[PDB]
Formats: C-alpha cells, structure tokens, sequence
C-alpha cells in the first residue's frame, strides 16, 4: 500500500545489523527552533494542529528538507492519550501543557473512558501517519510514538510539569492499588493505539518514559517497568496476529541510568540514552544484543560547528560502529540554531564512515 | 483595483489588432544573465525566493529598468504545481530541478493532493502577482504562466530533465490509463491556479509545453493536446462565470513544429514558436487568425549588436507586421550579455516601425 523504502539504514541499525554509516535523527527535529515550524504553527492552536493530517505531515517533512536525517517522526503529542481518555488538556504558548482538572483521588478514575475505545478517538493520528508515509515516498522510515504509562500518569496527576513529581509519587506510596489501576488503564489504551499507528504506516515505535528519573530503582521496578514490558509484549503480539510485520521498538527512559539493565531485557530492540550516561557504561549495562540510541547533550549544539564535530567524534568513538543509532540525549531546544543541527547530522555521517574505513 | 495600463501594445497584438510597432518580450528576461538577478537570488534558496512576493516583484522589475520591454512576466517556476500536488522538489545550484522521489508506478498517484486544493497551496504566487501589478503601476501588462500537463508530467516521472523522456514515454505506451489519470489531475490543478493568477492581476497567460518535441504527432494528439485544449476552455469559462474579462492565452510548444495546425485550433490567441520553424511556414500552418510569438534563436544574441539587428530585420520581414509578438525561440541563457538583449529589444522596435512606414 506504500512506497518502497529507499534508505532503511535506521531500521537495519535498530535491528542490530551492520551498516555503512551510523544513522541519525533528533528528538524534536520538527520543532520551534525552525522558523518554518513556527510559521506553520501560527495558523492553528496546538491540538488543532495535531488533528490536521496535512499540518502534521508538513511539520514532519520540514526538517528533512534541511538535513539528510535517516528517519522522520510523526508530529503529534504524548498527551493525546490522556486527552482521548477524557481529560481536558491545554497548550497555551509560554505555559506548556496543563490539565485544569487533574486526577487527585481514586474516584477520579471514574471520569476516564474505557481504554479499549481510545484508539478510535485517535483516528486523526492514524490519518496523519498514513498521509505522511505516502508523502515521504519512501525517503526514510517513519517513527510513531507514545508516552510510557508512568510518564503519562505524572501529567494526569500533577496537571503539568513538575520538578519533584511529589503528587504522582504520593499516589505510588499512599495509593498503590489505584496507581496500578491507572497504569493498567494507560497500558490498555496504549497498546491498541500503538498497534493502530503501525497499521496506518509507522515503521518503528518509540515509547517516551521521560519522567523515569524521579523514581529510582525500587519504584521504577514496581510501577514503571511492568507496564513498559507489557506494552512491548502486547504490541508485538497483536501485530503478529493481524498478519503484519512487527516493527523495531525503542524505549527512552530519560534519567533512567539505574534501570538500563532491566530496560535491556524489557523486549525493546533499542534503549535510548540521556546525555548523563557515558556510552561505554551504558554498553556494559545493556549487553551486546540491544541497540543504543543517543546521546549527545542537546546543549552541545550551542557550541561552534567545529566543536560540535569534535564532540560527535568523541561520542562515536565511545559507542563504536555496531548496534548504535545517533541522536541527542533529549530534544532540541527552541533557541537552537538550525545550522548547528545541520552540523550534528553531517558530523555523525562523516565520522561514522571514517570509523569503519 | 489596479492602475490603468499605459502601454497595452502587447495585449493589442495578442488579440490580433494592428499596432504602431511590434511588441517584444524575452523568455527568462528575469534571469541569471543579469548580475542584479544573481545578487537578489543569492539571499534565499530558490523556492524561498518564489514564496516571497517582494523578491518575485523585484526580479520581475529588474529587466524593465534596463530595457523598454512591452510585457513583464511574473517570477515563479512551472514546478510549483507538482510541489503543491505534494511532491518534494529541489533546485540546488549547478544541478537544475530534481524530484528525489519521482512517480514510478500507478500506485504513486495516491500520494498526490486533490487537484482542487492546489490553488490554495499557491496563494504565495497570487500575492506576488498582485504586488507586482501594483508596483508596475500600469507600465506594461503582466503575464502569468504555468507548465502544460504533459511537460509537468515529464518532470514528475523522470525526476528532472531528460534527453529522451524514456520513462515518461514508457508511461504513455505501457500505462495509458494511469497517464490519462495523471494528466487529468494536472489539468484540474492547473485550471483553478491559472484562474487565480488572473483574479490576482495577471493580464495574459502562457502555458509552457516545453517537452512537446519528444512526442511526435500521434502521442501528442492523444496525450498532450486534449489537456492543452481543456486548460484554455476551462480557464476562459471560469473567468466569464466570475464576472471577469478573459485574458489572451499563449501556448508555447517547444519543438512542436508537427502540432502547429492543431495548436492553432486549440483555443489560444497566441501560438509561440521555437527558432527551428521558419516564420512563413508557421504562418501557413496556423492560418490567418492566431497571433504568432517568437522566434529568434536565443544563441543569436551571442552575435555582435550589428548582426543581431540584421537577424531581427530578417525575422520581422518573414513574420510581417500583423498578428505578431517578437520574442526569442526559447529563454535567455545565463552567459548572455545584457547589452545584447538590449540590442534585440531596440532592433525589434526600430525595424517594426520601418516596416510599417
Ligand atoms: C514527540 C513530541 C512530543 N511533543 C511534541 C512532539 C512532536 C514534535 C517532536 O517530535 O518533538 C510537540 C510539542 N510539545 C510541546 C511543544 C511546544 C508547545 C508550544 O509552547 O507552542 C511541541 C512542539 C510542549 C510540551 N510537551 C511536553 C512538555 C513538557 C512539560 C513538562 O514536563 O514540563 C512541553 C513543554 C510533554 C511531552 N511531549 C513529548 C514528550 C516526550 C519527549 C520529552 O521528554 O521531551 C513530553 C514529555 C513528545
Ligand atoms: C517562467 C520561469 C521558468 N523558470 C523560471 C521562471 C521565472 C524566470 C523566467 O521567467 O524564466 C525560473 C528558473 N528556473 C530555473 C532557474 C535557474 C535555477 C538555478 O540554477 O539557480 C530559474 C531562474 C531552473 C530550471 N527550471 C527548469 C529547468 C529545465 C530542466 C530540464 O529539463 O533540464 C531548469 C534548468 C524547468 C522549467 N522552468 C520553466 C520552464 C518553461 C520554460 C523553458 O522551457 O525553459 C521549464 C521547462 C519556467
């Protein structure tokens, strides 16, 4: 139903095969650092943008017109899942996401939709995925994505960003039962959503556990890890059952240094790394059979084009030329220079080829 | 809404009325042979230039500050239409236009936008037309333009220039149905685009069938001519319906010697000629009721100012002083001398007046 893929380097590396060079992409490659992103986004409010296949497709394509990135990622939000479960969410400029009525007690779970119906509420995402895959015309693979259960829970309880997650963690300690219930609702919504993304055309999937860092090992193993594992097991199972090829799945646990061994056993092809983990230490944690993605400090792009090249060279030396996809350790920041993102991409390609030959 | 036209000679001649002199313009009069064109163009990438009304207006005006040309043509590209249908196109300096993902099989037509929405994607062209018509302040008429369906198809399939059109012609012979489908998509996008150009201020329209020559009579009559005829019929119909004055339309089929009789019956006021067709033979083909445009070998401008004058004199003798707009037989080449373009313009004006008096 879709054009044949021309550059599959990203997929080959995700599965752990050898390639001629290291593939690269950037979290938030479609983002506010691009003037053209801001121009397209000035037309609608944020979630209206998410609900327009043409707008999502356009924002996805923009970075690919500037840089020879080895993957695209669909424009959407992780917060579409809580929204489709029935929570109201806003993204007013200057303030970040807010839920005006967060979940604060167990009884608040009653407001949520049955998780089995979330996928049908998210048809607009699938339309954006199909459109973008057709428009990409096989240039590079298209990544779909969602938030991990714990991270989604933090937003639902905290009502937005938090430096401590004190309310969400209070749920874990004081309301463990109701927490597991919410986390299971989330998992059961995520699975059919992620499956649907692949049915619509996604060629890989990333699960963002952006708030792993707040947990620590004991809480992470009890409350985050089981649902991370269940997402992967279930998504692969449903795809096989529907006659489709399962896709490479990436787990990105920001500030998750402490969980790398477990994440390596959690049924994901790729483990994404923040910039605080030394590549060689990550490699000792995860072993020889998963692919690593990352992990340059996004702020390194504030440095000169030449220094970026040298930092990239050092990073590639540490990861080595096997089982590795280059990216930053988090997303691009809004004040970053597009030319420096350009330099990061060119340096990965240049030094990875030098490192092989 | 616009200034009254001061010099309408070009329009009078297009409609076949007598004038005091022969009006002249040059394909690519805004082009790389002008140092000031290159300076304005060094600021942006090519399609960013196309999307800036001020930049398009400026490039349009430049040649008119050097030479008393009898028409302006808006700065744009024919390839904006395939781009607005959803194909990615580049114009890297030194390489010409490229589509990295050309159409290669019938199923690839699925990626394209509904042709009814192309005009709204091309609003920036209409903004450039309105701005330029206002800035011209009635000096001379402003021509809008587009590629003809077949020619646009060649780019979409071949992915760029070709000496044979072997892939595009393979479509015509092996995929006739899918070819007609593409050609109809193109026609249905072109019509509302061309209409929009006139709504925005265009005072005439040229359709460039630059790749006619590759066809020959049987394929041209089956695959190019029907859509050329449909463009004109439909554009005139929509303009009448909207309460506007239809504009003179020019069909330019480069290397189309073999189609001149049919082109004369295709509902265009003006038939443009390449330099390989002797003017008197063209006149026998098209009859007494269309206007001819052309047709000096662009390379003749490599000759001395004096020789250019003599070649122009011979050309004007052959066309005669009725139903004729002077131009070259194709566009100006980048290494041509602006003073020689100057001499071509002055010679047309001088000898056409001598030929009447
Ligand atoms: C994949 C994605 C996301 N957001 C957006 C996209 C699509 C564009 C892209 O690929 O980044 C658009 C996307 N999302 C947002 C923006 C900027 C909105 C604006 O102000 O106009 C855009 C373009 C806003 C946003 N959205 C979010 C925040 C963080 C809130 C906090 O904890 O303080 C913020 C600031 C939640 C969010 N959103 C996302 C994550 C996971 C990655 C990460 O950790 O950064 C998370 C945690 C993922
Ligand atoms: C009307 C127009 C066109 N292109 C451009 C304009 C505006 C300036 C002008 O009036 O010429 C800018 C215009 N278009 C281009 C340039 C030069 C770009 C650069 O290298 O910087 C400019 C100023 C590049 C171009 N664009 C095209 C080619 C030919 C490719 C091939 O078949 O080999 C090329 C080389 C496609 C094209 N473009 C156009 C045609 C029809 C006329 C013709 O046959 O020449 C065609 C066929 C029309």
């Amino acid at each position: 139903g879709f054009p044949e893929l021309k550059n599959d380097t990203f997929l080959r590396a995700a599965w752990g095969e050898e390639t001629d060079y290291t593939p690269v992409w950037c979290m938030r490659q479609a983002g506010r650092y691009l003037p053209e992103f801001r121009e397209t986004r000035a037309a609608q409010d944020f979630f209206s943008t998410c609900r327009s296949p043409e707008a999502c497709c356009e924002l996805t394509l923009q970075p690919l017109r500037r840089f020879p990135l080895d993957a695209a990622i669909i424009f959407s939000e992780i917060l579409v899942v809580p929204q489709a479960l029935g929570m109201e969410v806003t993204m007013v400029p200057g303030k970040g996401p807010s839920f005006p009525e967060p979940l604060r007690e167990e009884q608040d779970l009653e407001r949520l939709r049955d998780p089995e119906v979330v996928a049908s509420e998210l048809g607009y995402v699938f339309q954006a995925i199909t459109l973008t895959r057709q428009r990409l015309a096989g240039r590079v693979p298209l990544i779909g994505f969602a938030g991990a259960p714990w991270t989604l829970m933090t937003y639902m309880v905290e009502g937005g960003g938090s430096s401590t997650m004190a309310q969400a963690k209070r749920w874990l300690y004081q309301r463990p039962q109701a927490s597991h219930q919410l986390l299971r609702i989330l998992t059961d919504a995520l699975v059919p959503y992620l499956v649907g993304q692949v049915v619509a055309g996604a060629q890989a999937l990333q699960l963002f556990e952006s708030h792993a860092g707040h947990l620590g090992p004991q809480l992470f193993n009890k409350f985050a890890l089981p649902y991370i594992r269940d997402v992967a097991k279930q998504v692969k199972a449903r795809l096989r059952e529907a006659g489709l090829a399962p896709v490479p799945m990436i787990i990105f646990a920001k500030d998750g240094h402490f969980a790398l061994e477990e994440l390596a056993q959690a049924g994901y092809e790729v483990v994404g790394l923040d910039w605080t983990v030394a590549p060689k230490k990550a490699r000792e944690c995860v072993g020889k059979t998963v692919t690593l993605q990352g992990n340059l400090d996004p702020c390194a792009l504030y440095a000169s084009e030449e220094e970026i090249g040298q930092l990239v060279k050092q990073m590639l030396d540490d990861f080595g030329p096997h089982r590795y996809i280059a990216n930053l350790g988090h997303g691009l920041y809004p004040d970053m220079d597009p030319e420096h993102v350009g330099a990061f991409v060119d340096a990965v390609h240049k030094h990875s080829r030098l490192l092989r030959q």
